[PDB]
């Protein structure tokens, strides 16, 4: 239909139809009789991937043949969403299949929405490594995502009576046709045992042995025929493991690859951690060697470690070189340095690993002993450097003291890695100023930033096609390998054909999501209304709260005067909270609560709406930035490393409310702050205020509108069956929040107003939306990519073809 | 190359080679460059597989269409062996594949080698329900075999210093490309809970559900493109099931379909066995309902009852058709009788299942009601058939007292079926005559006949092409589907070409499995020696006992008189013992003792061997049987309801050396008593013996060969280092023989004299395997199968091709 997707030509087409009847047929073993659309889903699926594979085994070989320096991203998290047409896109395959399965009597976007969520990640994290492995194929990097295959991903969100339930997500219940199955490269993995010591070194002797069964992935480049592979390990129970029992028991060792954590200090933890690590630095080690001579290791091997998850690979790289290499210590630790870098992803001192000393102890027994002893060289480093600094010792130990000994992975990592970023420049200066200051002021050298990016892919040409069109009738395709492009866009922001077309774009996927709504949740929503969304995970320190105080104040407005007219508005909300987060759990019941007084007041009438989102994962995240008018980025400055929702609103036509916080800056600072709905606490402020100290009450004596809310609550008027249920969260509020969500309350209603009233003249939003999608360059993948490419690993990325 | 295997045309082998190449490519994600033989065996098989679900597809339409009676064969055991070869001989592709991958630099044979035996079974009713799959697709029936897909199949044995190990079976390890997933036709199965009564009947309440998945295996007929389905249950937890713990103790529900039971009255056993009949009947009735009226049901459904195993399908019938589908009592039990029969395996008191009450009454409350209710009926019918007699009615009821309160599932079998077969003449006269007396006085034509059969498929044409080559040489090929046409071969006993064909064939197997034995298990056999073989489960009934005490007789002469003239001998022995079976493991022990010493007697040099085959299994089993000179089939009179492995070895051109027991009775009576050595006691002897009272004692006293023998066990003459190892075997042998050993020995010696002296004249032995061969067309399994389809459930057996 569109240019935006390729050519469906005559060939094409007709070989595509044999190969459907092929696989439905041979591969699935149906017929039209009994074949369901699923059964056609996965008959699509899987003539798709047949071109996907034979460019996939091409890649490899050639990464054989010019033998490159191999890069390897290592996360627990690889949220990927669907895979089909996203492969259909980056193959240029997508009309000739919509030409093809239409021709059969079948409508693709039906089938497209059969395909299940890769349960593989939780979040920003996930999604990120996502975004970059995309980003890495388009550059033709020789690059391999490696983490865990999760039998059951993080849990399916349903919510009854207002709460989130829990329940498992079966994504592999039908199978997956991406993947393939690799029992051929199955490796020994160790837990417990004990260290024993020889004439000749170390050994590790009497360990539970852990089979780890990799599945690949195909990663597919964008039009470039590079795909690169996604290796993702399974937990399989070894051979030789009354005999009923000993059968059963296998069960055991698998339970390593069965769940993703929704940081939790459990040993499973621990293992899945260890387990991802062992398996992938021996397949690292076993590629390496089919280039002896471990010089050349750090200019074969790029080893990408994201946040303190993985950062057992420096021991284990250690390990691995020292007492089975028989390398000397000095020259191991010069390889690990020159091999290994480091991303951190949060300042949340709630998530900087901390593991007891008494667990390594236990499940890794040489790896302990190789910690002791990178501390103890690291240590006098810094005794040399800062002599007589005993505080500066202790604070920089690996080791940490008090109750339980724990052991410090952040500062493992800063210690055994080359270089050390933060993933947007405010986020970057932060950890050189208060969490990192020693280790910075140690090696100011490793210490960079790398500003968080999005794939215009998945991102625009994916979920937004519409206005991927309206913008390649201006500029052509170009801008889809190149988004800086966008900038080209400024010189339209005064044309009047444009201006139209940005907002017909945007009231198409506003109808489009409006009538999604309906049929899968039953909800009627006003498609002129400004649709005001908060999408991301639930945490206090993004504040959904302050955006919940918000919708009261307008709900209360109303009230007062229901007679005087107000911007109409679909508040939208959505996001997981963990499972025993219970502050989270409470204000999602909040946000329901709100919903159920507001709905269905007639003196509101479609003025305001308030939609809790359920379930929100990656493919309702295309379905609603898309529609979006306002993007609400509102967490307390210094909490937010980056963000990357922030981007994906950018780039799809919604202007943002936010903080100074994470990218938001330099979103700002690309667009012109004149464009962009900042207000606030600047970070300064937030520390004057922590020195001071907080105090909540004072907010709640001064602003009468914010004191009515606050008794709304305590009353039970959001409540009126359990009158005292929100008592946890008015407690927390006054008297213990964090996140200081009254400091923030009165400018955020402030700018709120001027939202509403720019929103009264549509022609002004739209040319500041213009003004916005055209600076969003900065944030694709492809720049940050290129830029980990440059300044950390070494390579240089290549927009070359491969032959097809 | 031969004759028997199909045409090797033109566009076959050009059109099988881009088949292998694009699953190699597509389907496996390999290349020529890092492709093992494995993944060429894989290709070969995916390539194979597309033409069987062609043909498979059909046939499922044509039933449709058709509306035929559907067989229901439901066993816990399905024994399968590997399924290339055979899908390529039932398809006639062997020649076509064979130039094919030679075209290729590939060879066949290697490639065969490399499939795993699908561990499904453990013996002789396992092998049988296979032979009968495959004589059922042969014969054109609507046939399915139900069962349960064991993740892990009966262990694989090792032997280590002459015990058995058990290891567990990992065959679906690489993935099983015969089987097709069926995500989408999930059952629940329910237990515990409890009954309620309700104005409205009795109600199954609170039940736990656990699901069950099936995965389905094509099963091709003989050349005529008809292609039945096996399908086998496997076990999944519901998606409902902290939360880690949750997802985590979802393992528990899926341990049903973990393990085959190598009678154990465990929960998990039961367990298994409703799990099996609980979703097998809702699968019945499903496709059923696709022709309301349950008067047909018999018309359009029969369920073949294999020992007690799947007993539970009788009260489950009823339930679902009384509970759910709201008959009356009376018209559902006339609808269950007329469905349902039954086969008895073996008379093994070891092996007729008793559960207790306490237990079904836990696991499934509804069933106790159902079967008290069954019992109370029938007992009025005893009761009304034979007044005053109360004896009878205890005898006969489904509930025994005494201790702890059991259910008799043979007796619930006899009473909801309308047929009950034993597998073999004297057997089922047995079961008259002894322990099923008081069923079948009261119902006298409920009793049948039906001796057991192989399939010529399997243990000729593809195990033994060689000998299958010659015969069709002199008579052509239809005897493959009819083997009574081998009496034709009755008019070549006395010509001359045909004697050393015969001779050569059997002389090519020898050398052929000889080199087999030295490569993959370096140990030195003269290949001039007779074959001396008995392989089947080590079990004291089946008295190896009786041959290890020959072999030392044997070795005891040779020793005395050194320089006297023997016939050599190789004797193997091979079988796996249950895990808690000691005197089976011990039994083990013994026969590798005594190739130790004998093995390594100078003074013996190669007249006799003795070797203990490991892991018997039935790719092995097509290996030595072909390789065989005489089948030792020695089990005391009564105990063996039939065998099987005895016409393997009829068939394949060895001689049987064998007691009036079982199927022996039959195959003597086929060729005539004289072409056949029988040995020792008949029944009736047994019997007069059982009588008086068994005195191993007075066998020891009177026989001094025999009584050296266990002096030389208890001295510790074959366990030197150990010198009291073998006490529990000459203390049971003493004391405790419920087999009677000893009683059999003389008379047993003696024929094995006769066998000896026969062997020395090759012609005359030839001559005698001729007149075997010629008459063993009775045990097909065409014929047993014919018989059940005529005579139990109401079909006529076709041979009409379907089109192709
Ligand atoms: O770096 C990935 C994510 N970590 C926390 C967010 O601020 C950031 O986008
Ligand atoms: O019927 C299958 C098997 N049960 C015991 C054996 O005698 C018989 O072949």
């Amino acid at each position: 239909q569109i240019s935006v997707r390729g050519l469906a030509g005559v060939e094409n087409v007709t070989e595509l139809k044999k190969n459907f009847n092929r696989h439905l047929h041979f591969t699935l073993v149906k017929d039209r009789n009994v074949a369901t659309p699923r059964d056609y889903y996965f008959a699509l699926a899987h003539t798709v991937r047949d071109h996907l594979v034979g460019r996939w085994i091409r890649t490899q070989q050639h990464y054989y043949e010019k033998d490159p320096k191999r890069i390897y991203y290592l996360s627990l998290e690889f949220y990927m969403g669907r895979t089909l047409q996203n492969t259909m896109v980056n193959l240029a395959l997508e009309n000739a299949c919509d030409e093809a399965t239409y021709q059969l009597g079948l409508d693709m976007e039906e089938l497209e929405e059969i395909e299940e969520d890769a349960g593989l990640g939780n979040g920003g994290l996930g999604r990120l490594a996502a975004c970059f492995l995309d980003s890495m194929a388009t550059l033709g990097l020789a690059a391999y995502g490696y983490g865990i295959r999760y039998e059951f991903g993080i849990f399916n969100q349903k919510i009854c009576g207002g709460w989130q339930m829990e329940e498992a997500d079966d994504w592999l219940r039908y199978g997956n046709p991406w993947e393939k199955a690799r029992p051929e490269f199955t490796l020994p993995v160790h837990f417990y045992g004990r260290v024993e010591h020889t004439s000749q070194g170390a050994k590790w002797v009497d360990t539970q042995v852990v089979l780890a069964m990799p599945y690949d992935t195909p990663v597919p480049g964008y039009r470039n025929n590079v795909v690169n592979t996604m290796r993702l390990w399974s937990a399989k129970a070894p051979n030789d493991f009354g005999y009923i029992q000993a059968v059963l028991d296998r069960n055991l060792a698998e339970n390593i690859s069965r769940v993703l954590y929704p940081f939790e200090g459990k040993e499973l933890r621990l293992k899945q951690e260890y387990f991802v690590v062992a398996a992938t630095l021996q397949d690292i080690i076993r590629r390496f060697k089919s280039s002896t001579n471990f010089d050349a290791f750090p200019d074969k091997v790029a080893i990408q470690l994201n946040d303190t998850h993985p950062s057992l690979a420096i021991p284990e790289l250690m390990r691995v070189l020292v007492d089975l290499e028989r390398l000397d210590w000095d020259k191991a630790w010069e390889v690990t340095v020159k091999t290994c870098a480091y991303t951190n992803h949060t300042v949340l001192p709630e998530a900087l690993e901390r593991w007891p000393v008494h667990l390594l102890e236990t499940l890794l027994p040489r790896h302990l002993q190789i910690i002791y002893e990178i501390n103890q060289r690291f240590l006098n480093r810094v005794a040399a450097a800062f002599p007589g600094d005993v505080d500066r010792l202790r604070r920089m130990s690996l080791v940490e003291e008090g109750a339980v000994k724990r052991i410090n992975m952040a500062h493992l990592c800063i210690a055994g890695s080359h270089a050390v970023n933060g993933v947007a420049r405010i986020h970057s200066e932060i950890l050189k100023k208060t969490i990192f200051k020693d280790f910075y002021e140690l090696e100011p050298h490793k210490f960079q930033n790398k500003t968080n990016g999005i794939t215009p892919r998945r991102w625009l040409v994916l979920c937004n096609p519409g206005l991927a069109e309206i913008i390649a009738e201006r500029i052509g395709e170009e801008y889809i390998s190149d988004l800086d492009q966008l900038r080209k866009l400024l010189s339209y922001v005064d044309d009047e054909a444009f201006i139209r077309d940005v907002a017909k774009v945007k009231q198409e996927n506003k109808l489009k999501f409006a009538a999604y709504l309906e049929r899968e949740y039953k909800v009627h929503i006003n498609p002129n209304s400004l649709f005001d969304v908060q999408v991301k995970r639930i945490h206090e320190y993004k504040r959904q709260l302050l955006n919940c105080l918000h919708v009261i104040t307008l709900y209360n407005r109303i009230k007062k005067e229901p007679n005087k007219f107000v911007v109409p508005r679909t508040v939208m909300i959505g996001g997981k909270a963990a499972p025993g987060y219970h502050m989270a759990k409470m204000i999602i019941k909040l946000i329901t609560a709100i919903g159920d007084v507001v709905n269905h007041d007639p003196v509101v009438g479609d003025r305001l709406r308030v939609i809790f989102l359920e379930n929100y994962r990656v493919s309702l995240a295309e379905k609603v930035i898309p529609a979006a008018d306002l993007s609400e980025q509102i967490s307390t400055a210094g909490t937010e490393a980056s963000g990357t929702g922030n981007m994906k609103f950018m780039l799809n036509g919604a202007l943002t409310i936010g903080t100074m916080d994470g990218a938001n800056v330099e979103m700002a600072e690309e667009a012109g702050e004149e464009n962009f709905f900042i207000f606030g606490m600047r970070v300064e402020d937030v520390d004057r205020l922590d020195q001071r100290g907080y105090n909540a009450q004072e907010y709640y004596d001064r602003i009468p509108e914010l004191r009515q809310i606050i008794e709304q609550l305590s009353s039970g008027f959001f409540s009126p069956k359990q009158p005292d249920l929100f008592k946890d969260i008015v407690n927390m509020l006054m008297h213990h929040d964090r996140f200081k969500v009254f400091a923030d309350y009165e400018e955020y209603v402030k700018c709120q107003e001027r939202v509403s009233a720019l929103y009264k003249n549509p022609r002004e939003w739209t040319r500041m939306v213009i003004r916005n999608i055209a600076t969003s360059g900065k944030f694709s993948s492809d720049r940050t990519i290129a830029q980990y490419a440059r300044e950390i690993w070494g390579v240089e990325p290549s927009r070359q073809r491969l032959p097809a």
